[PDB]
């Protein structure tokens, strides 16, 4: 259950990982 969630500014959403 690996996932990369990085929230920087107030308009960014990066969700890329395993499942």
């Amino acid at each position: 259950t690996r996932k990369s969630i990085h929230i920087g500014p107030g308009r960014a959403f990066y969700t890329t990982g395993e499942i």
